[PDB]
This record gives structure tokens, sequence and C-alpha cells, in this order.
């Protein structure tokens, strides 16, 4: 059975106006800004941007990649695809 989302989890994350996007639940580093309650900091592969998102927007990677892991015109997306597949846990600082 599924647990709650934990930092390190790979997802497609859905933002308004963007397609399901390859991402990861990040850790909060010491002294860095904390997300609102019931939000997770999401690092988006390719764009390397952070938003805060609840679970309704978070699609587990393993299960969703057949639907969503296909290339896309969008800036950063294909880079995004490569990162999540090939090195999802690197520092892209």
């Amino acid at each position: 059975m599924p647990h709650a989302f934990k930092p390190g989890d790979l997802v497609f994350a859905k933002m308004k106006g963007y397609p399901h996007w390859p991402a990861r639940i990040d850790d909060i580093a010491d002294g860095a800004v904390k997300p609102p309650p019931n939000k997770y900091p999401i690092f988006f592969f390719g764009t390397h941007e952070t938003a805060f998102l609840g679970p309704k927007d978070l699609f587990p990677y393993d299960k969703s990649k057949d639907k969503y892991g296909k290339p896309n015109k969008r800036k950063g997306f294909n880079e995004g695809l490569w990162e999540i597949q090939n090195n999802p846990h690197a520092s892209y600082s």
C-alpha cells in the first residue's frame, strides 16, 4: 500500500497551464523557506524551478510515466525527462 509523499519521491506534477511535469519531492535544507501546511516543495526537472503543491497535483512516476513521459515542445521538458530517468536525485543547484 502507498505511504504519504516523502522527499526523494519522483512524480509528474501538475501546474495550471503546464502539462504533467517530471519532478521530485525535495527536502527543505536547513534555514531554507518551508512550504505552507499540507504543501510539498516540488523541484521540476529541466526548468529546475520550485513550486509548492499538494497531493492532488502529484502523480507517482512509476505508474504515470506511460501517460506522461513522452516528449513535449515545452522549454525544459525534454531535459526534465532525461533527468528523472537518468539521475533524479542529483544536485541541480
